[PDB]
């Protein structure tokens, strides 16, 4: 049975609910954005109309292999009319195709949901600057004081210099870099352009990549291991046997790797600046670990919603205890007595 807080009350709408079956009055399926977690239950069979971004309709099309007749994809910034409900897509600065949902409802209210986001200022100057927010369906992942974590721009010239460092340094080196589901792509994409190289990896992972919109990809990307000096690799494989095993496939053209694991956070973070950062060592093996991020820091969280204002909110993610969601609601408290609304 679908979660309250996956509900748009006064609407037929959910939002990333496709593991409960058939949802009682749900006349439109939203998927914010194409991660396993969030589409959890759609495939080939599922006949409901699901909205969303073009980036996440392509996805759904060619990998999951949804008909395209249920697939009913919005262009983002604009208002678009759904059974009868005012709705715009937002950028969610997530993964590629992430969006967050305004819905105006018909009484009045006003809505956001932000999915998964990573928040900025530059989204005091979207179209959320134009009116007032009622209530607001937020993306908690990171919310504690603990949790801080370095620009995405420190961290890919973190990656950038380290990887052309070492490779100038040794041009037999071989730079690997970990994936699991799409988002995060800048960390390989800029690490091979600076080598001049393009990015190496499997027929699976080329077509996800395909289905993305991103600019020049055929450029930048191809399936020909053998051609290429940065390799990606399922996150799995990010360790010093699935390393090892894969240095002796490349038949000797190769003799050290280094390697990236780009995480989310980790209590490292509590001690550590990004430019004081070192690998796990190995013999000619070494793993970096860096705090790459698409959710919101703490800090990025609370200013976007001390400049927000809601009247409520209802968190998505840390929902499962009571001891998270006590704490959540402490901060929503201090945040509101400090700014004052
Ligand atoms: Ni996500």
């Amino acid at each position: 049975t679908c979660p309250f807080y996956k509900k748009i009350p006064g609407t037929g709408f959910t939002v990333d609910a496709f593991q409960y079956g058939v949802v009682e009055g749900c006349t439109a399926y939203f998927l914010t954005h194409f991660h396993s977690d969030h589409y959890a239950g759609l495939s080939k069979h599922f006949t409901f109309p699901v909205y969303c971004s073009e980036i996440t309709g392509n996805l759904l099309k060619n990998k999951l292999h949804v008909q395209e007749q249920y697939i009913h994809p919005l262009p983002l910034d604009t208002e678009c009319i759904v059974n009868g409900v005012k709705v715009v897509l937002l950028d969610a600065n997530h993964c590629p195709g992430a969006v967050m949902i305004l819905f105006y409802l018909p009484n009045g209210t006003v809505i956001l949901h932000t999915g998964d986001f990573r928040a900025d200022p530059s989204m005091e100057r979207s179209l959320l600057a134009d009116q007032k927010v009622h209530m607001l369906y937020l993306d908690t992942t990171y919310c504690s004081p603990e949790y801080t974590f370095p620009s995405q721009q420190e961290v890919i010239r973190f990656a950038i210099n380290t990887a052309f460092e070492a490779v100038t340094l040794n041009p037999h080196a071989l730079v690997v870099c970990g994936t699991y589901s799409i988002g995060k792509e800048k960390v390989f994409l800029a690490i091979a352009d600076v080598l001049g190289s393009k990015v190496g990896m499997s027929q699976e992972k080329y077509k996800t990549l395909q289905c993305l919109n991103i600019p020049e990809i055929n450029s930048l990307i191809t399936t020909d291991m053998c051609s290429s000096l940065v390799h990606l690799l399922p996150m799995m494989q990010i360790n010093f046997k699935g390393l090892q095993s894969h240095l002796k496939k490349c038949g000797g053209k190769y003799n050290q790797i280094l390697a990236f694991r780009p995480t989310g956070w980790t209590h490292s973070n509590k001690f550590t600046r990004i430019a004081d950062v070192i690998p796990q060592t190995k013999g000619n093996i070494s793993i970096y670990g860096i705090p790459y991020s698409e959710h919101s820091s703490y800090l990025e969280m609370k200013r976007f919603v001390q400049w927000l204002k809601p009247q409520k909110i209802i968190p998505t993610v840390n929902v499962g205890t009571w001891k998270s969601r006590s704490t959540m609601e402490k901060y929503f408290r201090e945040w509101k007595l400090e700014a004052g609304y």
